[PDB]
């Protein structure tokens, strides 16, 4: 593929952090007015990642509809994500209403509550069947109602009710558990049986409304998920691993959201996921097994 030979090219060369340096520089620049309102200052979790105003989610509350989420809208891929920071305290009731709002079916966890000794995620959902979560300020309850525990990542299924209408939905919640800070998955195996089994679940299909991914930011490793997830579904529909151009696809990505993708190495893994699931979009059904062996989900 055009791609293999593009990534021999930049190893060989060891310019990964100048391709990604060049991204970095050639990246959309918009305004994110409304994040940097005093209001909204306590529901931010970082001062330099905000949603630009062009992309943001907006709660459907006439208080204060800010919350910050982007709303990544890939129209060639034909898929669409909601990539937003790990809630706060104070933001997880917005968090829930964001959920309920734009319909999603699937939400997705990147980051851990606590990272290298930080806290970098509130506990936004409930671990424990008995102790649901009430948000009153914004009329939702969530309870746990089932998991499914592997070495390296968690499945929850979890019902959302609006105390108001008294309508539930169910949502999979997809916890990646081994997926560093500004770090990389530890395999491609490991990182693509995640993926399809969040494919799987039907979280992604437009028949619901986006998946809601985050980190802790929300950028870098959320970045490198959806980025790899677009890059497959683009060769999947004509079946042409040389038509996807990873870094055409970032760039078009970074119009939504700042700063998706933040390592040079998260790059290089993108890479890495993208052309090991070529093998699959290419028609060998049977790698999605040993990706699974591999990646010791039971172990
Ligand atoms: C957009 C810009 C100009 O580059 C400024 C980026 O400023 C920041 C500030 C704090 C961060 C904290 C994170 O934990 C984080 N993560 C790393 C990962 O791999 N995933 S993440 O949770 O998004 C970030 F990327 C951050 C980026
Ligand atoms: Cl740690
Ligand atoms: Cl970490
Ligand atoms: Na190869």
């Amino acid at each position: 593929m055009e791609m293999e030979k593009e990534f021999e090219q930049i190893d060989k060369s060891g310019s990964w952090a100048a391709i990604y340096q060049d991204i970095r520089h050639e990246a959309s620049d918009f305004p994110c007015r409304v994040a940097k309102l005093p209001k909204n200052k306590n529901r931010n979790r970082y001062r330099d990642v905000s949603p630009f105003d062009h992309s943001r989610i907006k709660l459907h509350q006439e208080d204060n509809d800010y919350i910050n989420a982007s709303l990544i809208k890939m129209e060639e891929a034909q898929r669409s994500y909601i990539l937003t920071q790990g809630p706060l305290p104070n933001t997880c009731g917005h968090f829930w209403e964001m959920v309920w709002e734009q319909k999603s079916r699937g939400v997705v966890m990147l980051n851990r509550v606590m990272e290298k000794g930080s806290l970098k995620c509130a506990q936004y959902w409930p671990q424990k069947e008995e102790k649901e979560m009430i948000f009153e300020d914004t009329n939702l309850k969530l309870t746990l109602i089932s998991e499914d525990i592997k070495s390296y990542y968690t499945v929850r299924q979890l019902e959302l009710e609006n105390l108001t209408t008294q309508e539930t939905r169910e949502i999979l919640h997809f916890h990646y558990t081994t997926w560093p800070d500004f770090g990389v998955p530890e395999s491609p195996a490991s990182f693509l049986n995640f993926l399809f089994k969040v494919r799987e679940s039907g979280s992604l299909s437009p028949e619901h409304g986006p998946v809601v991914v985050h980190c802790s930011a929300g950028i870098g490793r959320s970045g490198t998920f959806c980025l790899a997830d677009t890059c497959l579904l683009l060769m999947d529909k004509r079946k042409d691993p040389s038509s996807v151009d990873i870094k055409k696809v970032l760039l078009e990505m970074r119009k939504f959201r700042m700063g998706l993708i933040q390592t040079a190495d998260q790059l290089r893994f993108s890479y890495l996921a993208v052309i090991e699931g070529a093998k699959f979009i290419m028609g060998d059904s049977s790698v999605q097994d040993q990706w699974k062996e591999l990646s010791h989900e039971d172990l």
